DNA sequence: TGATGACGCT
DNA sequence: AGCGTCAT
C-alpha cells in the first residue's frame, strides 16, 4: 500500500580496494606492475602463506589461503613481495598507513565508516541531496559514469558494450524531472563515487571497485559484482531479480552457520525464496533480531547505519605457534609475549599520537596445544615490559605443569589494546 | 602452520 | 566479563 516502506531512503556506498596488498606492493616496486604476483608471509613454511593475489595471477588459479610453493605450480613466473618481520614476526604497518591514506581521502567526500583495511561504507544521502541542488536540474550524461554497471541491465559482445548499453537504458529511463527519486538519487551517488575513485587512483596510486545502493549489504554486495576497477550500481528495482539466483551465503553475515541453518532449516537456496516466509515464522527459526532482518533483507531493505568511524576501536598482535614451535618454556612465553608487547607499544604511542586517545584495558588471550583464555587487566602505562609483565600474571595460573616449563605448551598468543578514552 | 578486527550472547 | 561468530 501506501504505508509499506521500500527501504530507498539513503543513499550508501561501499568502497573496496583491489587486491590491496598486492597494489601496495607493486606502487612500492614497479617491476610487479601488471604482473602475476601476489603477497606472502613467512618464507620459510613451503615458500610462505600467499595472502593476497593479483588479477594476473588469479588467471592461473592462484588464491587466498595458499603456500606460495604450491602457487608456484600453478603459475610458475609468479612474483612475490614478503611481508616485514619485526621482532620475529610478521608486521602490518605498511599496510595499515596505505590505508590510511585512502580513508583520509574518503573523508573528504562523506563521514564514512571503516569496516575493514582496505574498505569503508560511506553514507551520500546528503551529497546527493546537495549536488541535486547545485545542479539545474541538468540530465546526467554518460560520460559522468565511465566505469559505472547498472545491475540487471542491459534487458554487444565485449564487456564495455555491454556495460554501456546499460548505462544507456538506465539514463534514458531516468525521471530527472523529481529530485526525490531514489533512483535519481542513487545516479547522483554513483556520479559522486566515481568522482571519490577518481581522487583515490589520483593521489595514492591505488584502483578499487565501489557498490552504490540504498543500504549497506547491497552495496557490499554490488561491489563485488563488477571487480577490479568498476562501480556497480544496485537499484531497489533490480533487487527480486538479483536475488533469484543468489546463493543464501554471499549476503554479509549468512556466509557461516547461520545462513546454513536457512538454507538446512527452510529447504531453500536463493536470497529471493525467503519472501516466501512470514517475519514470525523467519524469527521463529532464527530468533526476533535475526528473523526481523532477514524479512526485511529479501526485500532489499536493511536499516544498519552508516556508523561515524574512521579509526580501529582494537589494536591488537597476535602469533601463532603451530606444531614443534608451541612454546614449551616459561622463558619462551616471557619472550614472546615481550615481542608482542614492544610491538603493541610501538603501535599505541604512534596511535596516542596522531589520534589524541588512549587505551585503558589490556586484553590477553592465548591457545593451548581457538582460544584457550581470554583475560583482562588493567593499561594504565604504555610500556612494554610492564604490559608483558601483566599478560604473563593474568595467564600464570594456566601452566598446569608441576615442575621452568610450561604444559600444555602455547600454540597462540595475542595481546590487545581496547577500551579507548580521549586525551 | 596467519594476522588481524567488529560485534552478539549470557 | 569471557566466549563465540563472521569477516578481511
Ligand atoms: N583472509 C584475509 C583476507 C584479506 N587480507 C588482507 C589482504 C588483502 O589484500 C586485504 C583486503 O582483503 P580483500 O578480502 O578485500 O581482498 P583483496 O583486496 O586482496 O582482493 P579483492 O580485489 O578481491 O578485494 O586484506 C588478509 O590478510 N587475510
Ligand atoms: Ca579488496
Ligand atoms: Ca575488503
Amino acid at each position: 500500500g501506501p504505508h509499506m516502506a521500500t527501504g530507498q531512503d539513503r543513499v550508501v556506498a561501499l568502497v573496496d580496494m583491489d587486491c590491496f596488498f598486492v597494489q601496495v606492493e607493486q606502487r612500492q616496486n614497479p617491476h610487479l606492475r601488471n604482473k602475476p604476483c601476489a603477497v606472502v608471509q613467512y618464507k620459510s613454511w613451503k615458500g610462505g602463506g600467499i595472502i593476497a593475489v593479483s588479477y594476473e595471477a588469479r588467471a592461473f588459479g592462484v588464491t587466498m589461503s595458499m603456500w606460495a610453493d604450491d602457487a608456484k605450480k600453478l603459475c610458475p613466473d609468479l612474483l612475490l613481495a614478503q611481508v616485514r618481520e619485526s621482532r620475529g614476526k610478521a608486521n602490518l604497518t605498511k599496510y595499515r598507513e596505505a590505508s590510511v591514506e585512502v580513508m583520509e581521502i574518503m573523508s573528504r567526500f562523506a563521514v564514512i565508516e571503516r569496516a575493514s583495511i582496505d574498505e569503508a561504507y560511506v553514507d551520500l544521502t546528503s551529497a546527493v541531496q546537495e549536488r541535486l541542488q547545485k545542479l539545474q536540474g541538468q540530465p546526467i550524461s554518460a560520460d559522468l559514469l565511465p566505469s559505472t554497471y547498472i545491475e540487471g541491465l542491459p534487458q554487444t559482445v565485449q564487456k564495455e558494450g555491454m556495460r554501456k548499453q546499460g548505462l544507456f537504458q538506465w539514463l534514458d529511463s531516468l525521471q530527472i524531472d523529481n529530485l526525490t527519486s531514489p533512483d535519481l538519487q542513487l545516479t547522483v551517488g554513483a556520479v559522486i563515487v566515481e568522482e571519490m575513485r577518481a581522487a583515490i587512483e589520483r593521489e595514492t596510486g591505488f584502483q578499487c571497485s565501489a557498490g552504490i545502493s540504498h543500504n549497506k549489504v547491497l552495496a557490499k554486495l554490488a561491489c563485488g559484482l563488477n571487480k577490479p576497477n568498476r562501480q556497480t550500481l544496485v537499484s531497489h528495482g533490480s533487487v527480486p531479480q538479483l536475488f533469484s539466483q543468489m546463493p543464501i551465503r554471499k549476503i554479509r553475515s549468512l556466509g557461516g552457520k547461520l545462513g546454513a541453518s536457512v538454507i538446512e532449516i527452510l529447504g531453500i537456496e536463493y536470497m529471493g525464496e525467503l519472501t516466501q516466509f512470514t517475519e514470525s515464522q523467519l524469527q521463529s527459526h532464527f530468533g526476533e533480531k535475526n528473523g526481523s532482518w532477514l524479512y526485511a533483507m529479501c526485500r532489499g531493505i536493511e536499516h544498519d547505519p552508516v556508523k561515524p568511524r574512521q579509526l580501529p576501536k582494537t589494536i591488537g598482535c597476535s602469533k601463532n605457534f603451530p606444531g614443534k614451535t608451541a612454546l614449551a618454556t616459561r622463558e619462551q612465553v616471557q619472550w614472546w609475549l615481550l615481542q608482542l608487547a614492544q610491538e603493541l607499544e610501538e603501535r599505541l604511542t604512534k596511535d596516542r599520537n596522531d589520534n589524541d586517545r588512549v587505551a585503558t584495558q589490556l586484553v590477553v588471550s592465548i591457545r593451548v596445544q581457538l582460544s584457550s583464555l581470554r583475560r583482562c587487566c588493567a593499561l594504565t602505562r604504555y610500556d612494554a615490559h610492564k604490559m608483558s609483565h601483566d599478560a604473563f600474571t593474568v595467564i600464570k595460573n594456566c601452566n598446569t605443569s608441576g615442575i621452568t616449563e610450561w604444559s600444555p605448551p602455547l600454540t597462540m598468543l595475542f595481546l590487545c589494546a581496547t577500551k579507548f578514552s580521549a586525551s
